[PDB]
């Protein structure tokens, strides 16, 4: 392999400059498979990776685990291959009432809630995604009769206590945290999720484009424990049209 | 009046809930003008206000004065009187070496280099701009010809040392700016302004709409500071009464 | 001009080595018709500057605007042209329970609420005045039969949040500055004002005096805006303070 | 299943109080094959978990992926199902030229380049292991005719610039991190690694046990069986 | 005793409530000798006190120990007996080449290169001396003939790496110290010390007055490693007590 | 001299390699007494010197002064005249309930509520103990029948607000320290103290040994000083044999 984690070299990629990113090594095939020509390329630890076209167009779909960590790997891996655009499509949280299970949220911009981003600039600077990618997933979502939600996303290093979740073995959970729930929803929050402020900060400092698209499983006003995938391969297509 | 620094009162925005917020109080009744039946509404300390009406409808058009500081206190008071939604138009100083002064540059979200939105959100949360604005804000430079940079502004607390300006009476830069420049140009950063950061982080928190367009004045890669020399094209002005008319519409 | 936001040279200043800063530019003509000879500079954005003479010794008045960033730009380039020392006056909200409307405030240091002064300093350094213009504010005070406060000030870069005002559209503070008027209070600071952190800082810093004399407008154990019910002035002091630096 | 990633139930683990933990899914078979009646339990996401029995006593193994973010969700739903101790065997890059191929390292404590461990304490508390199941690594260390150098890690949230690699698209390195593996180095740290001070800091916060043991795979400045054999050896030494 | 550490009583102060505080315990009989009838009052760990007379009026003189810490059980325990200004009197490193040896510094503010001062009040609180007690100090210079530098010092919790000296077994100081002297010198900080950051911003927060003034012992524009102050600081304390 | 506060030269300490140091000038003589031909070396300031054969071998004791800043000051003037190890041996005030009255804690790690440290370290970096050093202190505690409590320190610049005391003139507590004690009862810390922070992190950074033992005679929820200097002896035999 031509890179250290991922199994991959260039010439695997078919000249593919665009990969969809998922969380889950095991949702790599589904999406690949709403394209055409579906191709495995590798599996190495969280990194699965398939190629397929969109509309004739080559495309990589490259699990990144769960985290702003391993989410770091793979996309350095992948831009050292040629790919400069990465979509992520992934699952969340809701905090704000009025986002309903089922609901697809496009994240305009993340707070860093991560580790990660702080390792490409200082936290002054902002999650923010790709302008024109984040708008070809909005027009991916209104294409398809669904108007999504669009705006800031917590993104946490952690599931539980950064997430302000209880219901764990300590049930604690530290001062840096402890209210913090009520304080990103009555700023206007809508969801948490655990890989859009790396993948953010990372892609927007080192020139590249990235957004992300997710799947709402839990309404956490309800309970703290309970497509995405279509609207980010329309928005590709978008994207490479 | 109903609020402590801007001399207004409700009735005289006649219902607007968009305001054109410049940087600077002179700019104010130009951008009015712009529109029909414009206006003088007051005048106190930094804050110069005009009302007119684009397509119709009332808008507010009411200066910041520089910094997040007196920002805050504007986007504040006008919010008390029912506005909603706040479309700065500013100038700035391009750091990316193709980023032409005349040029015009759309902050999707801000490098926070400011005090004032710490005082509405903690360090994480990000100086973004409203996704709506910002789309009529490109809508509008694009449907006048010019295709505008968009991408993130540093947004400093001061001109001289957080924009990394060496022409001073010292010459000197604290540590935490010494090489600050190269750094936001080597992250793809645009450009430098004042007002955005606070501006952005304090409206996505209190769920009021922003959005910043800005013409290039100077280009940092030459000058610190435009002269004569520097280049002498479409407004950053008639760019957001644009917006502001697609918004209303 | 020969500095960017001013509109000012050095020859408009007739040798003045002193500047007083008030943050209001309607404020800066009334000032220097205390002294003698008021002469209109310039005003360009939120900065109005005129020229006085106080004892035969001239003064450039020069307005500030709100909050540490345009200040910064107005003492920087009035340093360009030869000033190196900067006496604030302004205007202020006392935060302890018999510091009265009307009362005077020299401000020996500030709580750096700012993000200004982090600009010229990081933020163990103090932001604090230099003590022979203080002095002179205080012995100015004492010579007008006022008796002033003296003491440190919280210097925020709001004046909504940032000074736990909740009379707001959302009513809401952040976390960083919920609970923060009653510690402020608590560790005996005097009162809220906008740009004394960034002045002190930058001055002190640089090689310039500063120094910062208030009016107190509003007693926040009382009020959070004041309004016709509320209660020597702080610019006689100031132009006083001049002169003894001057003589 | 009773946890809502690991696809795991407390059932499954068949009284198991101990967990090794390595980061690789593919590494937790050979792992578990070291013991006695070892069983595939569960594959979801980067967690791959078996069970197998160390001198008649059930021990998970389970992956944790790389990073803390993916670890903290291991380490707490294999709480949940009534593991306390937590032992890593990993992979790591020696910075100290001294460290050789083949040697072993005992992190006793780590430098906290993580977001993670933020979630759990504030960076004043230290991401320290625990001191018993540290002696236990070091003596089946030394069992194994290794003497472990012990020490301090660097535990990065990237691999990339965190560890202040250049060999990268752009070849930068934001300046918090810039001149940093010197810093470390000085400071007598022995390697970097990216698990390890999440691990450590909620073990510590949350009153559970944790320790790391790891092969030297590259040295910046210039044995996967035995690194596997010995936290085998040193959960036996801590079940016995 | 009535405190946990000084093993002194609200009694053997004699109704005192200005302490001088000089760093070594080894100056605190010299101090109380320039005054009358000084009496040995207790000696535990670094805190050596006495009691004398400063033109009838009671004062006590209390060694603090060198550092924040040390400082602030002095301070704390001293304002427990009833005692409400603190007048420190130490020794100095100059960092500017216009301060010579044997020189003296009167500290108006610090920075706050400490940690005891941020279980006081968060970092952006300014370690300010009172304004009466500095201008005591500055008034007993000038009645001496000495103008004293007045000005801004950078108060460590480190001798070696914090005041960036590098003749120590490694010769290293951490990145956050490396070029900090000149940092400070560039921005007019006049002198290193140990305590008054501690000291000022304890007492501002807690309603007592402090100042501090100190001998210059070494210029660092010079070497690292190499009284008058003493008879000043009294002097300061009559000028208060008066 | 050729150190500037203890007054010491290296050839008064015949070799010495490790040090003793407890906090109180006034322990050294005492500790010193319980080796062999105890000779008085220096006192200056609050740093009181003696050298005592422990085995036939030579150790330092040496008084640190209560704090990290004056503790920095006296082990890197020792470590300039040779000395690489430093044992603390200190007291305590315990805050967990198990802990009793007559327990000894040794410290493996410290909180680092100090500002000494940040001299030597960013606040990542662990305030650890060395490992052999810590293992021949419990190790001596175990010899004496005494099974010690063996964890984290929370290690303090203040005896007062940074222990969360309210027994104060103004009775205040700045809004840092508010809570602060119960957040570190419930991350398993033992106790407080005002040295082991800066203590640890400075010789770990300058590649010298350190480890601590104290006697446990308080505690905030609710003989042994002759036991902690006797098992700190003890532990230098072991580490000087
Ligand atoms: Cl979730
Ligand atoms: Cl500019
Ligand atoms: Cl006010
Ligand atoms: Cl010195």
């Amino acid at each position: 392999a031509d890179v250290f984690h991922l199994g991959l070299t260039k010439a695997m990629l078919d000249g593919a400059t665009l990969a969809i990113v998922p969380g889950d090594p095991e949702r790599v095939k589904r999406i690949a498979e709403l394209m055409d020509n579906a191709t495995f390329l590798a599996s190495h630890r969280e990194y699965t990776s398939y190629l397929a076209y969109a509309d004739g167009k080559p495309v990589v779909i490259c699990s990144t685990g769960i985290g702003g960590p391993s989410t770091s790997i793979a996309v350095e891996e992948l831009a050292q291959l040629g790919v400069n655009t990465f979509l992520r499509v992934g699952t969340t949280g809701a905090i704000q009432p009025h986002v309903n299970v089922g609901d697809v949220i496009v994240t305009q911009a993340s707070v860093r809630l991560d580790g990660a981003s702080l390792h490409f600039a200082p936290m002054e600077f902002p999650a923010v995604a790709n302008f024109e990618c984040t708008t070809a997933m909005v027009a991916a979502c209104r294409d398809a009769g669904v108007e999504p939600h669009i705006g800031v996303t917590a993104s946490s290093d952690t599931f539980y206590p950064g997430q302000e979740r209880y219901d764990t073995v300590t049930g604690r959970v530290t001062r840096r945290f402890a209210g913090s729930m009520k304080e990103w929803q009555d700023m206007g929050v809508l969801n948490y999720e655990m890989e859009s402020a790396t993948l953010f900060t990372m892609c927007a400092t080192q020139g590249w484009r990235a957004a992300c698209v997710a799947g709402v499983i839990v309404n956490r006003t309800q309970q703290e424990i309970p497509s995405a995938v279509s609207i980010v391969v329309a928005a590709a297509k978008k994207l490479l049209a």
